[PDB]
């Protein structure tokens, strides 16, 4: 609690005027310090929970050393929308490792549910979490019904606490061993999808990974970084936000803003 919110920031005026909540965790892993806003409430995933999918793929290529190089092959009905890298390779396959990146990197729907299909579905997934020690991230369905974010549902939804301290634990931590926690930085270093969000809020010369999503529904939408500041510890945080209507247009430049407040809080200059 102590180095919690040592410096309060105006969460509430930006969730305001973007007619919705905005759900903030952003953690300096130097120090510990943290900052925290709607931390422990759940807000959809969206197509956020790919991050998590990749890294559990990742896990498992630590013991199925043939994992990653496997080429997957798929029919047309796996082609769901959205899904912008595995049209392309339709008539060709692809890796397990490329179905990864594209989930990640570029939120490929038909990757991801492929992928999910070789952990055993959404609750082979929620597994996985559960092993890492986050007891509250939940997969229930799969593309695109996951996206529904209606008020109050807790399926497949997380908290940006959980969100920040999950990805802590696999991209800085010991969840997975080092080869495969590069990797996931590697992937989320090279996301595409992520420009007008918390890497908005980050300065050019800092290196930075991050995942995106957005349920179309409902003002949600979201990012979770891990940055990379120069000279100091690396931060992990995350934003997520959800409104009130089910037509209410999710916002990229509150994600941005609720990213700048966050450094902020935690001193870190930008
Ligand atoms: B997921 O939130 O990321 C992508 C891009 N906006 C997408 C598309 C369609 C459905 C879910 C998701």
């Amino acid at each position: 609690h102590m180095l919690t919110n040592l410096v309060a920031e105006p969460f509430a005026k930006l969730e305001q005027d973007f007619g919705g909540s905005i759900g903030v965790y952003a953690m300096d892993t130097g120090s510990g310090a943290t900052v925290s806003y709607r931390a422990e409430e759940r807000f959809p995933l969206c197509s956020s929970f790919k991050g998590f999918l990749a890294a559990a793929v990742l896990a498992r290529s630590q013991q199925q050393a043939g994992l990653l190089d496997t080429p997957i092959r798929y029919g047309k009905n796996a082609l769901v929308p959205w899904s912008p890298i595995s049209e392309k390779y339709l008539t060709t396959g692809m890796t397990v490792a490329e179905l990864s990146a594209a989930a990640v990197q570029y939120s490929d729907n038909a990757a991801a549910n492929l992928l999910l299909k070789e952990l055993g579905g959404p609750a082979g997934l929620t597994a996985f979490m559960r092993s890492i020690g986050d007891t509250t991230f939940r997969l229930d369905r799969w593309e695109l019904e996951l996206n529904s974010a209606i008020p109050g549902d807790a399926r497949d939804t997380s908290s940006p606490r959980a969100v920040t301290e999950s990805l802590q634990k696999l991209t800085l931590g010991s969840a997975l061993a080092a080869p495969q926690r590069q990797q996931f930085v590697d992937w989320l270093k090279g996301n595409t999808t992520g420009n007008h969000r918390i890497r908005a809020a980050v300065p050019a010369d800092w290196a930075v990974g991050d995942k995106t999503g957005t349920c179309g529904v409902y003002g949600t939408a979201n990012d979770y970084a891990v940055v990379w500041p120069t000279g100091r510890a690396p931060i992990v945080l995350a934003v997520y936000t959800r409104a009130p209507n089910k037509d209410d247009k999710h916002s990229e430049a509150v994600i941005a803003a609720a990213a700048r407040l966050a450094l902020e809080g935690l001193g870190v200059n930008g």
